[PDB]
């Protein structure tokens, strides 16, 4: 209840300037890419084996698999700048604009533009763009040069709207079985995006394009936090929504996916980020 | 300093059995394929990306990011039953033998033996035999069955001796610049098996052979455990004999490399983890 992400067309200049900073110290010391490599990581821990399950993603899991995640990240921008939080970007109101390209969240002191079709949609403006941020691909190894091409896929043309985020917190129970992409009536699979997709979680992802457009390398954009807080957010909404009602699997799902389980690569469980305002944080709609 | 670690040679049959008990529950419950993941996982974390450093081998933090992946590992033993510990296999100690593929480790009450030439070297003897323990690849997804070929290869023929450990036990600095596998005189790069390779601890993954012999895939055999835990206890004598001495690089490392730098994929520093008796276990040879 202490530490309050804002919307990101919410923040001052000065707070844009400095939370783009605090990224650009996290990635030179190192530790940026620690999230993108657990982030690699979970894609390839499936439970149970030969399951198209993941620990981050696909399953239960995936709501509080981020939440631990941005919650890290989070950690890490404080403890370079203690004024920093994690902003959100509220794609859905962004969807009504006639041109959801021109937001400010795209502007040049904040995450920088849309992908350079000349030069193969490279991120040529904002603190992002080539030769200031340098990518890593899936083995670890650099790859030059942070890419984007806004909804330029026939599956996510469009940005999720207001009226799929309000459709999804109707939704009663937070997952079903078989707690997988195939869940039915299930929140986290509605909100992930598995139901008729690409949409909500996974149709930003395919929209932005880019490293954001392949789940293993996603991370390499900054925005995919901004996009994950939101998808945290919403979480949050429903959750407040639905009070009666808590995490599935309680057991007998995979392991690594019920409620007491750790979720890799860490040791922290679904249980302890529950409730995020015990984590610390709010979003700045109390 | 009070869970107690022993050498393969000295565990009962009750100690062995007990042993492979556990961890056949570990792979049961999902726990073990964990720690196959994380060394994975580590294998891909490089300091700094595109270095051929990487979190957990090739560089300064070898040895204490095995500590901890073992003492991780040893909890977890732990919480399934209290009076397991972690064995060390001292396979300076097998290398004497005429024959070191009739060490009783690999018996087929504990590790089993050597893989069947007919059938690709897939071990069928051993609580671990194919049908029985189930290996998974570098992409998280069930392989063929455990394999292994002692000492099939030109480059590691035979086990690491005596002489090399104490040859090894005499070079005081833990570590040296570039911190990677070219370090000279360097305690780290020594053990780990780069000098003149394979040679220590490197050799022993090349003498196993299997998914021992291939870095990446080699927790999927259990005796990768027991030799760290042999590894851990050579670094362990090397602290309690070069007392003045410290790990290094202290700073100006790589990030993951430092002294106060958490080694991926945890945020367990090199700090955390020097004091080995302050994590909870000795080697039975500091208790003589
Ligand atoms: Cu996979
Ligand atoms: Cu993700
Ligand atoms: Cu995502
Ligand atoms: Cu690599
Ligand atoms: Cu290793
Ligand atoms: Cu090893």
């Amino acid at each position: 209840k202490y530490r309050v992400r804002k919307n990101v067309l919410h923040l001052t200049d000065t707070e844009k300037r400095d939370f783009v900073r605090t990224v650009l110290i996290l990635k030179e010391k190192g530790i940026y890419d620690r999230y993108i490599a657990w982030h690699g990581a979970a894609g390839k821990f499936h439970t149970p084996p030969g399951s198209d399950r993941n620990a981050a993603h696909m399953s239960s899991a995936f709501l509080p698999w981020h939440r631990e995640y941005l919650l890290r990240f989070e950690r890490d921008l404080q403890s370079i700048n203690p004024e920093v939080t994690l902003p959100y970007w509220e794609w859905e109101t962004d969807a009504q604009m006639q041109d959801p390209s021109q937001s400010q969240i795209w502007s040049a002191d904040f995450m920088g533009g849309n992908g350079n079709p000349i030069k193969d949609f490279i991120v040529d403006t904002g603190p992002f763009a080539a030769g200031r941020w340098t990518t890593i691909d899936e083995q670890g190894n650099p790859s030059g040069g942070l890419k984007r091409n806004f909804g330029a896929t026939k599956e996510a043309p469009t940005l999720p709207t207001r009226d799929d985020v309000l459709n999804a917190l109707k939704i009663t129970q937070y997952d079903t079985p078989p707690w997988d992409m195939t869940s039915q009536n299930s929140f986290r699979n509605q909100l992930e995006g598995f139901i008729n997709g690409p949409q909500l979680h996974n149709r930003v992802h395919r929209w932005v394009g880019g490293q954001m457009g392949v789940v293993p390398t996603a991370p390499n954009d900054p925005v995919y936090f901004l996009h994950h807080a939101n998808v945290d957010r919403i979480w949050a909404v429903w959750q407040i929504i639905h009070r009666n009602q808590n995490y599935q699997p309680m057991k007998n799902g995979p392991f690594g996916q019920n409620f007491r389980d750790p979720m890799y690569p860490w040791n922290t469980t679904p249980e302890d980020v529950m409730n995020h305002r015990k984590l610390g944080y709010v979003y700045d709609i109390e």
